[PDB]
């Protein structure tokens, strides 16, 4: 097992850094000043940011509340996207049934997506795009409800998740065992998910009692943060589904649309 653990952790984490354009070290040092970003703030920042200085169009927006959403939309299709290359290289996800495969993600994209918007967040805002841009809590505070209660609850799970210092070698462990998950609706395989899962969780909980070994508790307090997780979707899912019934006139890219289907 364990020199099998210690090489399935490598080649997870390998996925991670060759899937992902961004990673907690570098949003560490551009957020601490070792490695600068535009800070939007308003309307204005995001104009200039959105011309080439952070971002290189959107459905017509008549706000900046409504345009904010649509930009939240674009990075979450964005993260949809490489979160999807990345599974198809932990291993055996590829060997699921192509269903399997969709429904897992269909089911935990938005909850690792959630996990990892937090390790570009401080307390006052969080780095967008790829470290170019830098939003501020208080901007997005300052949208009219309902938009700005959808994102104030991200930066409440960020920060307490960051107080607990993971980095990105545990995040690459953290994200596959949120997606190969048996319990979403509709899988076909339980069994199988159910067991790389459990790989994943083994070769998690080495993981971190080697590079975390002063943490005696940090295993059972990432299980409990999936959970925190799966109840933080299911309450951006409730929003999603109240801007949807009140707010006719924003729509929904069409990826969300199916990852939102039923
Ligand atoms: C942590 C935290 C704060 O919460 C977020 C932060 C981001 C970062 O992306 C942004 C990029 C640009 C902008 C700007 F500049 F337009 F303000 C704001 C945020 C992106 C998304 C979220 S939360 C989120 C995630 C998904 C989502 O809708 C799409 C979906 O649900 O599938 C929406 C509407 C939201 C609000
Ligand atoms: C890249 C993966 C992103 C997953 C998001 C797509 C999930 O939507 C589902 O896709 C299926 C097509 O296979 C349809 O049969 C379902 O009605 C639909 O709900």
């Amino acid at each position: 097992q364990v020199a099998d653990l210690k090489a399935f952790s490598k080649h997870i984490y390998n996925a991670y850094l060759k899937n992902f354009n961004m990673t907690k070290k570098k949003a560490r040092s551009i957020l601490t000043g070792k490695a600068a970003p535009f800070v939007i703030h308003d309307i204005e920042t995001l104009w200039q940011a959105e011309k080439g200085l952070v971002w290189k169009g959107l459905p017509p927006y008549k706000e900046i509340s409504v345009h904010v959403f649509y930009r939240c939309q674009c990075t979450t299709v964005e993260t949809v996207r490489e979160l999807t290359e990345f599974a198809k290289s932990i291993p055996s996800f590829g060997s699921l049934f192509l269903n399997d495969q969709v429904t897992l993600l269909k089911y935990g994209v938005h909850e690792a997506i959630f996990a990892m918007l937090a390790s570009l967040v401080n307390k006052d805002g969080l780095l967008v795009a790829n470290g170019s841009g830098f939003v501020t809590r208080e901007f997005l505070r300052s949208l009219r409800k309902p938009f700005s209660d959808i994102i104030e609850p991200k930066f409440e799970f960020a920060v307490k998740f960051n107080a607990l210092e993971l980095d990105d070698s545990d995040l690459a462990l953290f994200i596959a065992a949120i997606i190969l998950c048996g319990d979403r609706p509709g899988l076909m395989n339980v069994p199988r998910v159910e067991a790389i899962q459990d790989t994943i969780l083994r070769a998690l909980e080495f993981h971190l009692q080697a590079n975390h070994p002063d943490a005696q508790y940090l295993f059972p307090k990432l299980l409990q943060k999936m959970a925190d997780l799966r109840q933080l979707v299911t309450e951006h899912a409730q929003m999603m589904q109240r801007i949807k019934k009140t707010e006719t006139e924003t729509s929904l890219h069409p990826l969300l649309q199916e990852i939102y289907k039923d």
